[PDB]
């Protein structure tokens, strides 16, 4: 058998910026 | 068999910003 | 047999802005 | 069998913005 | 057998916002 | 038998931003 | 006491 | 006393 | 006395 | 006294 | 007293 | 005097998909 | 003064799909 | 004086779609 | 005086995906 | 007293 | 006088892909 | 006076993808 | 012959 | 000959 | 023969 | 024969 | 015959 | 005969 196991316990804070391009 | 299993117990904050881009 | 389980127990807030593009 | 087991106790708050585009 | 299981016990609140463009 | 456990019992703060190219 | 066998949904029990 | 067998559903009890 | 067994839910006892 | 046996999901007693 | 056998999801007991 | 301007000559072709969680 | 000229002589696609999310 | 001027020449082809959510 | 001039002369295709987080 | 046998998840007792 | 222009004659591609996280 | 001056006459592919964490 | 002043508009002659 | 004096809207010739 | 002064906005002759 | 003075758009004469 | 004078736009002659 | 003078802008004559 095969398992797959996550556990999250813990405050994540995720920030992701993508742009600003000038062409 | 064949197991997935996810377990979430904290706060999550996600900010995604895409854009901004002159042409 | 096949088991997906999803379990979250804690408060999300996402934030998606996508945009600002001039031409 | 196959099993999809989908439980959420928590709040959720999500905003999306599209948009904002001049050409 | 196949079972699709959803079950949510929280708070809900999403704004979608599509628009804003100038032509 | 395979048996993947991932456990995070801890805070996690990522920020990633792509872009500011002027071409 | 609260016994549960062949649980696939959510149970709450307060 | 709360006794469930093959729940597939939501069993709220309070 | 809680009692699970095959348990693949999501059980909450308060 | 809490006993689980093949526990697959989460399991939250308070 | 807790007694977890098999345990492949995420007990949590306060 | 303040002068914005923005012209466009060219096909433009933008996709988004915002989704697709499970919780 | 000051002057907001947008001007667009080609053709735009503009697709957005917003859901899918599971409870 | 203010003026603010849009002028489009182009097919604009727009498809929204916000939906599909099971709870 | 000041003036910002954007001019668009190419074809642009953009593809923007966010989601399928599991939780 | 908390006794496990094959535990491949999380377990937090407080 | 202050004067920013931009100028963009070939075609552009940009794909960005955010999510597919399992917590 | 100040002139910021903006010219691209090439093809531009631009690939980012963020994500793919397991907590 | 075309001749323009001050043109903030869009101006198209075939 | 199409003169044109403070055009602020759109303007067609064909 | 084509004149623009002042020209803040697109002309496009053809 | 093109002249243009003091041009802020976008010319195109084909 | 193209002359530019304070050319700050695209100019596009073909 | 191209005469350009004061060129910020991009200038394409083919």
């Amino acid at each position: 058998f095969l398992v797959h196991s996550s556990n999250n316990f813990g405050a994540i804070l995720s920030s992701t910026n993508v742009g600003s391009n000038t062409y």
